[PDB]
């Protein structure tokens, strides 16, 4: 609403259905 500490949420790469 006003501002807070650096907002940089890191998203963890999700696995895919059978990579190989």
């Amino acid at each position: 609403g006003q501002r807070h500490s650096i907002v940089q949420p890191p998203a963890p790469p999700p696995n895919a259905f059978v990579e190989i």
